[PDB]
């Protein structure tokens, strides 16, 4: 029905919906990635934060998903429809689970709030005009 | 790899699972009573407890699945094994869910702890055969009163 | 030779001998169970109470049983006894297990003392008549 | 699955190993041993340390692994292999015992503590040079040893 | 067997995996410029700093060791064999010892904590799609 | 260039050198021992004291150095030269890790000072030849007790 994972997070999918897919790097990149930077704390009684409660659902729910994707071509024979599923997934469902998931990470990684400005901000460099707009687009940043 | 999301819940899916299938409520009816239930905090940005939220992600997750599941028919014209997908999901899939999803449910409803202890001693029921243990399993009490 | 597992806690094997195996779950199930729970306080660096360690070694015995029985007709071509090994697993010894094994267990949820009282009051339970037997046996339920 | 029997008392196989297989002395001598210096206790329901239970325990153990071994021939008397295996057990699964088995017993006499101590600094003994060392190592009694 | 030099200083190899070894410059310049910076501190009865101590290891093990590795190319003769080691050495081998050299340095250059940061910052430049990620990747900085 | 990895450990290598290789145990014998003893605050990330750490790069080291070991006859294959440098190696080069490594190992046992004072008067021993020095030498003396 309606419900929005970011709201929670004070935040909104059409924000990120003007950004395109596109950018979000490879889940696997973001996997491997965030995974072994907090594997601990990943695997810990304690949900510290929401992200990391939240994190596992698209985990399991994809690694579960994923699982059951390669099954697809084992109980089943017809390559027909069997290599045609594989795209749809490891692609326009990446999607809402690769930003997201990254989205997630920043956090921990830099930090809610914080975070908010890297959103809008590159959308005003996106929708400027390619002639001004410096290639030079804005970047998870420093400290203080 | 390997994670549980339940290590913070403090309980374990391995654990559950016994859980004979003939436990867990329709999907739908686990989806109805869930929302119908707590509604409006429900789709509001105030996260009371972690549980609300990934629950929400299983949400999503299951929404596409099903956005996903209609998706299969649609597009798709072979079937033979159509049929042979929305079963295992519908199954073999909302299983996970139901089963979690429900006990999240449960968790709000009746309190973390005093949840478990009801799975916990349950546990014991199956893992015990026929004609002894009472058909009369325990079941979700509403919270004892006083003391 | 002559010494009573149960008898660090008051108790013989005759007791629950009162409860001739066929009820005692089978040792897998009742495994799990442990772990299930006390996965980390398990394998946790304190003696909380002897019990664990108890546990744990029926744990070690079995776990090189298991791995000695398997090994049992595998890494040694053998005849009408390559699944009559199996048998004696099972019956006469396993038995003593998943009982003390489960034994133990219960009481770390429900009380050592209680515990026993179970087996006892139901012990008459069981040994009184079915027609007139109560229509419930009594169970480790959280108490109520 | 995994564990250590040891860490219920802050120890570790490996150290074992570390130790000459032969270094323990066979079960008999270690079985009666105890039997016959504290036999009065073990029997009594008291788990004054909790070493007692483990201990016994490996009896049960052992004491249907030999209520066995002599049943690994009993009602079949196989050609090749009926004492092939009596072998192999003691030697690859006594060994784990008799280590621990002893490690336990002299344990209980020689305190906790004095007990690892001993071996810890006796192992390099061993893991170091001849003319580089005493005629032997050290030994085990009470008051000698340090903290 | 299992030990990462980098934990102690809270830190992990794949963080550094996933950042190619073609990146941390060749030893020499490494080594050279380190050296001739604190050398006085290096050969100093004082290892104030973990690094500094570990630093030599490196050293001492691939110093001592090319010192070796020139060896080879004395009291052998083989020219197929001894021309083909180098290879491996130089390369295969500089990798653990270039990044990890350089790790070592960045601190006491700039400082532990801080370090972290070009890290995982990297890590999000990297990781990042080609035609957004400006090639003005992240660099060690300044001071506040 | 020229340096001392005991510079900041208040001696140096030039003298314990003098220490004839039949004098340090089998690198493994080394390995296990070490390991065996403090193995868990060994993986641990706290640096308690430096002597640790760079143990650990000695590892790493050795290990990639044997990593490597094993590589030599993999990929060579020159029976001649192959078995030329596994000697050089775990010979003329286990010596300065041998060497210093157990030293290490000493150190935490034993507590770096008096550790090298030990070393120290050993010094005199082999500069001292036959007939008189006793066959005693001093030994690694588990630090005697009190005052």
């Amino acid at each position: 029905m309606d419900i929005d994972p970011y709201k929670e997070f004070g935040a909104t999918v059409e924000l990120l919906s003007f950004l395109p897919s596109d950018f979000f790097p490879s889940v696997r990149d973001l996997l491997d990635t965030a995974a072994a930077l907090y594997r601990d704390a990943l695997e810990s009684p304690e949900h510290a934060s929401p992200h990391h409660t939240a994190l596992r659902q698209a985990i399991l729910a994809w690694g579960d998903l994923m699982t059951l994707a390669t099954w697809v071509g084992t109980n089943l024979e017809d390559p027909a429809s069997r290599d045609l599923v594989v795209s749809y997934v490891n692609t326009n469902v990446g999607l809402k689970f690769r930003q997201l998931l990254w989205f997630h990470i920043s956090a921990l990684t830099f930090g809610r709030e914080t975070v908010l400005e890297y959103l809008v901000s590159f959308g005003v460099w996106i929708r400027t005009p390619p002639a001004y707009r410096p290639p030079n687009a804005p970047i998870l940043s420093t400290l203080p």
